[PDB]
């Protein structure tokens, strides 16, 4: 049972199928239509079932050409609204019905950020997009909006005619609409089943360029070209990855290129991965995201998590099998240099949430918990020291990849448990119990803080970072002098990230010192968004009044969670930067993603 849903579950019914036809009228900010449910019934005499949906204004439930009898329940808060639906006829197990629900979203939907000309690139269109994991699809439409269970679905999505939609999903053609020439109709298929957290929608003024064989960018104009180069390795990281997953089986791989509030890096919606702008270095080093995305569509989108309890099983694999095509492209010493950082970032989230902290655990309880609200990396990193550390612990990533291979073959299209991947890892490693019995399992999965053991890493790369780190951190002011632009000179992209982030866990420093880092480094002047949010991090931390308007424009000018939230807090704990942190979320709120707005506001101990 998933304690972050109210419908029934997969015990009682399951959904297959979805038909959705809608139209987006950006006027009303709504999407009006009907979800037409295929539903299979698990169970004898069955005579109602429940649906989870938020902030729906339900206008009939037509169920073999008539309306039937339906209640919403009262909210519970982000778990929104119940709702129970009279079937005409009892159902035996295994009977299938058609329900057809009319409805209308709210302005409000959680899942949907509704855009201003003024918010898009191109200035002369507005713009929707959706982001459902983990459990917003209840607030596009009704639903069982629960990952353990999988449907297809087919949809027909009505839009101005000078804009185009895009799904998570195959295109299937448009056509002027018949009821509407100022219209246009876009149809979508997605044949292979998933969960209804990956049902995804863009509308805008988007065009397209191709960028390998199955892959097309998608963006507004404005950014296609940047987007085709910084994404170029996309088809090289997909055959690496069918190398190590097994067969790609999803048709297409497009990626769509958001708007600056999007967010988060990236969301692996199946044929279409959507991704932050803030990907756009010019120099691809923040294609990981890429890797990571493409992963998911074997460690998560074939098999999938059977309640968010279970998140890490989709993100640990992910991080582990994006670790691996990151080490085929660029060499072993590279995926042991990102592994290391990993770790790193998993010690700066157990000290941030402290090391007793329930959800630094691997495994946790999301009974009464918004999962945006305990979302942090240590499912990502716990999840993926736990893998590394059995890698070596079973002799290696050859030997582990083969498990990894037979673990995506054996749950394809299936949603499983920690305990189904604990099982299975069992029986594919029957001639290493022994091994596998000397590995603390109730303090790895269940124990809050760093894990009991940490893996071995590969230093050849990270060192470099560490000396530069060093310097600065013991340096007093009578060494400041002996800095200079040349000791850049030998670092990549990632390890000038990797020497900002040594830094920033050893912050703040003195300020003359982060001066003289702008005085000869002038970092101020760099686009990477990795390093430019850390930089401006240290800046903050360290007091530096200078860096404010820097780190409110970064904070602003973009929503990407990830780095929007840690500025606006650390701009709140500054004190010459409070109440302008305050007061310039409180002026950017109602322009805001909807649930960043949320989070920010938490964070900020505002309204
Ligand atoms: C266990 N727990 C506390 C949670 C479980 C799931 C989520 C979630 O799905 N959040 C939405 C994640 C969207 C994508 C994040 C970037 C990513 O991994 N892309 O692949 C949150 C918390
Ligand atoms: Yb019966
Ligand atoms: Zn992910």
């Amino acid at each position: 049972v998933d304690t972050c849903s109210l419908a029934s579950p997969a015990s009682v019914c399951r959904t297959k199928h979805l038909h959705l036809r809608c139209s987006v009228d950006f006027t009303r900010r709504t999407l009006t239509g009907t979800a037409a449910l295929t539903v299979q019934s698990q169970e004898d005499n069955l005579r109602s079932l429940v649906l989870d949906t938020k902030d729906l204004t339900i206008e009939k439930v037509v169920i073999n050409g008539q309306e039937v009898k339906y209640a919403l329940g009262e909210r519970q808060s982000y778990k929104g609204s119940p709702m129970e639906i009279s079937l005409p006829i009892a159902l035996s197990k295994n009977q299938e019905i058609v329900i057809e629900i009319s409805f209308e979203t709210s302005p409000k939907s959680s899942a949907l950020q509704w855009l201003t000309p003024e918010q898009t690139s191109g200035k002369e269109h507005p713009y929707l997009f959706s982001q459902c994991q983990a459990i917003h699809c209840r607030a596009i439409l009704p639903c069982q909006d629960t990952p353990s269970v999988k449907l297809t679905y087919t949809a027909e999505v009505s839009v101005p005619k000078e804009l185009v939609a895009l799904m998570s999903a195959i295109r299937d053609g448009e056509t002027p609409d018949p009821e509407d020439p100022s219209r246009k109709i876009y149809k979508f298929i997605q044949k292979v089943p998933i969960p209804c957290y990956l049902i995804a929608l863009v509308v805008g003024a988007l065009e397209s360029r191709q960028i390998g064989p199955r892959t097309l960018v998608w963006s507004e104009k404005e950014q296609v070209e940047k987007s085709a180069y910084e994404f170029s390795e996309t088809e090289s990281m997909l055959k690496i990855a069918e190398d190590l997953g097994g067969p790609y089986v999803w048709g297409q791989y497009d990626l769509l290129v958001l708007p600056p509030s999007f967010p988060y890096g990236g969301m692996e919606n199946p044929c279409l991965t959507f991704v932050t702008p803030t990907l756009l270095a010019g120099d691809k080093s923040l294609s990981n995201v890429i890797a990571h995305e493409i992963s998911h569509s074997w460690t998560g989108n074939l098999v999938t998590n059977k309640t968010w309890d279970h998140f890490w099983l989709n993100e640990g694999h992910t991080v582990y099998l994006e670790r691996h095509i990151c080490g085929r492209l660029f060499g072993e010493k590279f995926r042991h240099f990102n592994a290391l950082g990993g770790w790193g970032e998993l010690q700066n989230s157990v000290k941030t949430f402290g090391e007793t902290h329930p959800f630094t655990k691997l495994v946790v309880d999301l009974t009464d918990i918004d999962p945006d609200v305990a979302y942090s990396s240590v499912p990502y990193e716990k999840g993926f020291a736990l893998l590394f550390y059995l890698e070596q612990l079973l002799g290696g990533p050859e030997i582990f990849l083969g498990f990894l291979k037979a673990y995506v073959e054996k749950f394809s299209y299936k949603s499983i448990t920690t305990d189904d991947w604990k099982d299975f890892l069992y029986s594919y490693f029957k001639d290493k119990v022994d091994v596998l019995n000397q590995v603390d399992w109730n303090a790895w999965l269940y124990s809050p803080g760093l894990p009991p053991i940490k893996p071995n890493y590969d230093m050849t790369l990270t060192n470099a970072c560490i000396a530069l780190s060093q310097r600065w951190i013991t340096a007093k002011e009578d060494d400041l002098n002996s800095f200079n632009a040349t000791d850049l000179k030998d670092l990549s992209s990632h390890q000038l990230n990797e020497f900002l982030a040594q830094t920033l866990q050893r912050a703040p420093l003195p300020l003359g010192h982060i001066k003289r880092m702008q005085e000869v480094y002038n970092f101020n002047a760099i686009n990477n968004s990795e390093i430019r949010f850390r930089w401006l991090r240290l800046c903050i931390q360290s007091k530096w009044e200078d860096a404010i308007p820097l780190a409110l424009k970064m904070a602003t000018e973009q929503g990407r969670m990830k780095f929007t939230r840690p500025l606006f807090k650390d701009l709140a704990a500054f004190d010459k930067s409070h109440d302008q942190a305050v007061r310039t979320y409180q002026e950017h709120k109602a322009s805001m993603h909807p649930v960043t707005a949320m989070l920010v506001g938490k964070d900020l101990k505002v309204d």
